[PDB]
């Protein structure tokens, strides 16, 4: 996260860190139920030297604050039993950039570990609304990962503006969130984590999945996010959640 601040301990108890074996933090995820996480499909693709698509290659850390303190009280470590990448995920465009990850054993809910609420299919997160992005990703483009979970406030951008800023690249599954002036943005390694939106009675719903962007916190290059409401039914069908 570029231009954000340190989160307080347990401020985002749905924020999860995914570590690939021997590689440390790779992607974010969100806790949606005792057994299920949401993340971005593009985190779980194989490359010539590592099988990121293999579930047994991962460890999820729940209630994590500091990447250097993975053994802190209240941190829970979990293996994965399954990765379901969206069937329409497109490695070239990042259309349908969403995966569901099945924890090998259920999470234990606690003051540090708690699911984010999921929005109904018909809910719209309107243009201009403030929402939060969180992660351990780069705090500058080309820069280094944050030890301490970062938070930053960004705003939903009108879809037409979004398509125009990033010609031939924005599909209706995607949503621009951040500022045309830059400054606050997610970045490499925040990918897969949630947008948190404070709703009418203060409960936090997931407004998107961190997906991609052109550098980070660049003028006229806001962060692009996989939408959540469009996937409510797909999540129910696959998870029971
Ligand atoms: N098809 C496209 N339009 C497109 C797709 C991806 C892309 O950039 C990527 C690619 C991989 C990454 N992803 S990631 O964390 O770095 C990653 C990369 C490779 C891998 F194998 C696993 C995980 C990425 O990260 C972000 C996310 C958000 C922002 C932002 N809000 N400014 C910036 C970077 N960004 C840029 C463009």
């Amino acid at each position: 996260v570029v231009g954000g601040t340190d989160a307080d301990e347990g401020e985002w108890p749905w924020q999860v860190s995914l570590h690939a074996l021997g590689q440390g933090h790779i992607c974010g995820a969100s806790l949606i139920s005792p057994n299920w996480l949401v993340s971005a499909a593009h985190c779980y693709i194989d490359d010539r030297g590592f099988r990121y698509s293999d579930p047994t290659q991962w460890t999820a850390f729940l209630g994590l604050h500091d990447q250097s303190q993975r053994s802190a009280p209240g941190v829970q470590e979990r293996r994965l039993k399954r990765i379901i990448s969206h069937p329409f995920f497109n490695d070239f465009t990042f259309d349908y950039d969403i995966a569901l990850l099945e924890l090998e054993k259920p999470a234990e809910y606690s003051s540090m570990v708690r699911p984010i609420c999921l929005p109904d299919a018909s809910h719209v997160f309107p243009a201009g609304k403030a929402i939060w992005v969180t992660g351990w990703g780069h705090t500058q483009y080309g820069g280094t990962g944050a030890l301490i979970l970062q938070k930053g406030e960004i705003r939903v951008i009108n879809q037409t503006t979004c398509e125009n800023l990033l010609p031939q690249q924005i599909t209706p599954r995607m949503m621009c969130v951040g500022f045309l002036s830059g400054g606050v943005d997610s970045c490499q390694g925040d990918s897969g984590g949630p947008l948190s939106s404070v709703e009418a009675d203060g409960r936090i719903f997931q407004a998107g999945v961190v997906s991609w962007g052109d550098g980070c916190a660049q003028r006229n290059k806001p962060g692009v996010y996989t939408r959540l409401p469009l996937f409510r039914d797909w999540i129910k069908e696959n998870t029971g959640v």
